[PDB]
Formats: structure tokens, C-alpha cells, sequence
């Protein structure tokens, strides 16, 4: 399935996607991604779309 991350933090704004078997798997990918980019924020998830917005 295609999952989307809408990111807003650490001087960056982005929209990226990852292909994953389920939401929990996509969530690990996106949370690691956010961490790699110095983003520490609050998260939402709805219908395949994640947001992280510090």
C-alpha cells in the first residue's frame, strides 16, 4: 500500500511516500525518517496519510 507523510519541521516542509505492507510498517519508516531530519513533532494518521508537525 502507498502511505504518505506530510512533514513540517526543522526548516523543512515536505510530502513523501513509501510503499509498505501496513500502516505500522510505514509508521516506523516515517518516524525514523523524521528523526533522521531532526524533526520532533506531533503526529496524525488518516486513511494512509501521516502528518508530523512540530
Amino acid at each position: 500500500d502507498t502511505y504518505k507523510l506530510i512533514l513540517n519541521g526543522a526548516g523543512l516542509k515536505g510530502e513523501t511516500t513509501t510503499e509498505a505492507v501496513d500502516a505500522a510498517t510505514a509508521e516506523k519508516v516515517f518516524k525514523q525518517y523524521a528523526n533522521d531530519n531532526g524533526v520532533d513533532g506531533e503526529w496524525t494518521y488518516d486513511x494512509g496519510t501521516f502528518t508530523v508537525t512540530e
